[PDB]
């Protein structure tokens, strides 16, 4: 069946798009809070399938599943808020932030089945692009291939009371495309990622897209 | 789209407009019950977003989310009840009141998942109103502006059983303002407030609406 | 609105019309169990509000409100039979009355939400009468004004279980009129109640329906 | 109404008809299995209901209340299998029966609320008979009345797991009677009941039908 | 009823496939996850029932009983994970397999009723085949009789988080046939099984379709 090629089908099911640690106390916790802001080009298996199109539109289904770091649930309620492009991410444990009514924020109790949320097309043009052969703002580093309009959100995770939790959390961050649109296919990544943001590649060891043989005529 | 411009729109959303807390012991829980009035000028956001008109009308949503102080949820009884205008407020932990069939009560154990009631227009006037330019009974201080025909209710909120509970109870009361209509805009504050009750503002330290430049010509 | 007076809208609303304790041992205990005979005339307040009617009619709504003295719940099960007229009431923690088909009972755990039956209109007469100016069987005591055409019933409360519980229970019984009708419109009880079944009142100290003041001119 | 004489109405609700008990070691559990068949003429109450008939029809639904001993629940994973008639019954812990998968099982945790389940009409014949004066094979015992085809299944009790349950368990089961129809009825026993197979009485102590009194003419 | 003899109605009912283990520590633990290859061929008793047939199509209804070894449940995350075929299988407790977006996982707390799930028709062939009279690739052993266009998939089971679970773990895969469809009807295996890859039968002993007796007259 041609279905199973789709664009949809091909870009379909909730995959990990990262794993967010709040341990007690240790490098980064004597906070008490995680601000993640919400990036595709994290898994190089997702980009690489995303950079197949220059332009690309759709919604997103995050799913949150958190427990213990050894799998283990408490009773402990946390708060996950979606911290929309243009507003203020919180600072501390305590912000105002996490008051502003204009943050949706979801509650759940660990125990409670994960935590399940759409967000849209957040993009102030048409599409998100996933390559910007300008400046939002030269040869030249630092503020070329930026667009900031693909912009997503930011979702900052805590738990909730006065006083610190006495458990750490370990939480995985789902994601499912949906409603997805492409434009402009374009040559497939064939050297190694070296940044989140751009292009570069390692210009010494240039691998070759194929493997190779002794002569032409052995097979 | 203009929807975003809506009133509706404007004043959607669950905001957080009271944050009561019950301990075992400590400066006011040797009483074991809390009685909150239904206040909207409690929070300055939400207060200067209503003051941009005269007269308001809408029903309320009230969601409550409760737990232990570090966040973690026990198997302890609440009750939550609604004690509306003219009605008799609880004076004890275990006063008549809490027995009375028109306060309406509603019980939910804090491992449920958070109560949730909507409260109707109770005015007997037509509209609520954040500006009364008289007395309700003269050059002058108490009882003026203040009009009693806005007070919607009292919450009073306990742990059941006849002895105290071992546990610290944090409770966040949030609200939604639903079906909105509004009339007469006016001027937005640009002075800080000083009451709950009143637009009296610092008189000597009177910060002008916008910021300031050298010449009117350097830009 | 008119609705507001009409006779359901008067006589709705959930009540509470018992609060039984099961400690684990003091008093009443050592039993295991407890009968509670459905008695409306339990609550001054509700039986004023019922005697300005001489003849009633309605289904009532029972729901089971426990926990454990303080608040807490446990996972306890709870077993709660409603012994009918004319039925035999459980006499020992292990009576034949438990296990007797035609007593229905619920079962439920006292972690799940409380329990909510509906008990119809058991009088074998056509309507609850509050007055029986004569006797079911004469100036006089014991046996006037006694109507057991009003008998609607027994609760009888225990803890599943061959052993005796660990845990004491409190339980909150809560009862709501529905489909209310009412007949023959009477004067409001202005004396204080001496008993549960008669109309007696203090005859030494009569209280006058209404306060008083000096002149008959000074307002 | 009429409607509370018809057979349906007489024959309906869940009432007791055993009770199982599973505890950790005492008489017969190092097993930590149980199996009870299918019985109806355990209770002289119900038995006593269905012999006023010659022949019935109807289909069962069974609900399993089970906790501790002393009412409490723990989180323990319980099996219930039934064994149809003509099947091999478990003689183990383990036996091999517990696997086949044509003996319908429902794995529930003792948390959860009570399993139920309806059994349709399994005889062989077009009715079950309480009553069947040949030999399914004289005069004579053993082997008179017995009629093999109102066999209607076992029932087998366990915790899941490989090793024992640290509980010990208390099971309630209720059974219902679903679209009953009878026939031909006959005189209601009157005479104490001596065992379940047969409707032997005691021959020296033959009670009367009805009381006695002095004369025929005092009353 | 012809309806029971049905190749669905026979082919119909859950039964068990697999008994996976999870110790603690032991022998095959120290990892903290399994791998099960769906396998049919396992239970002699559902094998026989499918090699009547030499052909079989049908979709695969799973379910998942896990608990701790004893019965008891705990507030454990545990992930079940679908590897297709021509998949890559995780081989160890953290390999980048679990992450693949396109093996699907279902999560679960242990606490949580059994999970379920529907594989469907996998076989790139129109259906299944328990015999192959040729090799994938000769008299001979080893690749013979093979056919993987049978293959069904892998789960692969483990505990959720970083650390290891301080339970073990006994689960146990229920499967149930939909939509069954069969081919060309053989002999009925009359020796016993000796390998789960082929026919080969204990060519010394081997046994008889039918018990014996003395004469071909005595009855």
């Amino acid at each position: 069946s041609t279905q199973e090629t789709a664009i949809g089908n091909f870009f379909s099911r909730a995959g990990l798009v990262s794993i967010i640690t709040m341990p007690t106390t240790g490098t980064q916790n004597t906070d008490g809070y995680v601000n993640w802001d919400i990036d595709l080009m994290g898994y190089a298996q997702l980009r690489r399938k995303c950079e197949l199109f220059t332009y690309m539109r759709f919604d997103a289904e995050f799913t949150f599943v958190v427990a213990k770091p050894n799998g283990e649930l408490v009773p402990q309620l946390l708060q996950y808020m979606y911290v929309p492009p243009g507003a203020p991410k919180p600072t501390s444990r305590d912000s105002f932030a996490w008051q502003t009514a204009t943050n949706p924020s979801v509650f759940v109790k660990m125990t409670d089945p994960p935590a399940q949320v759409s967000v849209p097309f957040m993009s102030p043009a048409s599409a998100y692009q996933w390559f910007y052969d300008g400046y939002p703002t030269q040869a030249n580093d630092l503020d070329y291939g930026q667009c900031p309009n693909n912009m997503m959100g930011t979702f900052s995770i805590r738990t909730v009371g006065i006083e610190k939790s006495p458990h750490s959390i370990t939480l995985r961050v789902y994601m499912r495309i949906k409603h997805v649109r492409a434009w402009i296919p374009r040559p497939l990544r064939n050297q190694p990622y070296l940044f989140k943001t751009n292009p570069n590649y390692k210009g010494n060891d240039i691998k070759c897209t194929s493997t190779s043989r002794d002569k032409i005529t052995t097979l």
